[PDB]
């Protein structure tokens, strides 16, 4: 359960929005404070993603990444939108650029197939049945095993077709 | 003199929640709602540049709660009733999608200064004094301009303070 990808980021919880508004570049500490960010882990597919902040993810594997993250999709973008001779080409190109990027995580949480099915036994005297899934877009090294009923909440016709 | 829900502008998926909880394909309950989401606050007496995201935990006890329980009936149960249907067209998903995306352009307005109208400097109890700038917000406009901690506006809407300055 470490960092795999951040994806997003936004304003943190219980935080006025006057303090991601202002006209000058944020630093790393401003991004650990200001933001929260949306994260893939390691062990997971994109249906378990979750907002974080730094002192949620507490002592993690894959920070680095974050950290990464921070430098190029918060501190550097806003060193390009808040430069002086920042063009309004720049910006259209930017925010065009960030939404193609968002819009194909948006793909990998739906499942295009469901390839298998086993039903597994639980230390309790319990089953719990799961299906081998491909998500959208991504290849078949990334499908994973997921709770049945999870999935027919979310994936109700790709579940009957299977069935 | 107090700060409660004045408006709810909108929603997204709580904190530390995996998004598989807001991507089921059912109408979520009021319960749902409390559990799965956080909500963007416009608080009574404070300006949108005040405006922060909470859970119904995090608010606890506030005024005008009635107000994030109509917002969850509309623009989530309702919604989602609209959404998941059976019955729905592409033609509903879109203009749907278009008021919602209207609704919250129009919000972005609202934490941009147009103007600085006045300045006074307030006379604090530590015996200290800090600047206050009496702003007019975009598309607001009035009687809604508000008293901004002077600096605050600076790091915001430093052009729009040199040309209340000059």
């Amino acid at each position: 359960h470490g960092i795999d990808i951040v994806i997003n980021h936004r304003l943190k919880t219980s935080l006025e929005e006057g303090k991601v508004l202002e006209k000058t570049v944020p630093d790393l500490n401003n991004c650990k404070e200001n933001y929260e960010f949306l994260i893939k882990w390691t062990d997971e597919s994109h249906l378990h993603n979750t907002w974080e902040t730094y002192e949620s993810i507490g002592q993690v594997r894959g920070l680095k990444r974050l950290d990464n993250y921070c430098k190029q999709f918060i501190i550097e973008d806003q060193q390009v939108r808040l430069d002086p001779y920042v063009t309004a080409e720049d910006i259209e190109i930017m925010d065009m650029e960030r939404e193609r990027r968002l819009d194909e995580f948006e793909e990998f949480h739906v499942p295009e197939r469901i390839i298998d099915s086993q039903r597994a036994s639980l230390e309790d005297g319990t089953s719990q049945l799961q299906y081998l899934v491909k998500w959208r877009r991504l290849n078949y090294d990334e499908a994973t095993w997921e709770n049945a009923t999870d999935i027919v909440k979310l994936a109700p016709e790709q579940v009957k077709h299977f069935q």
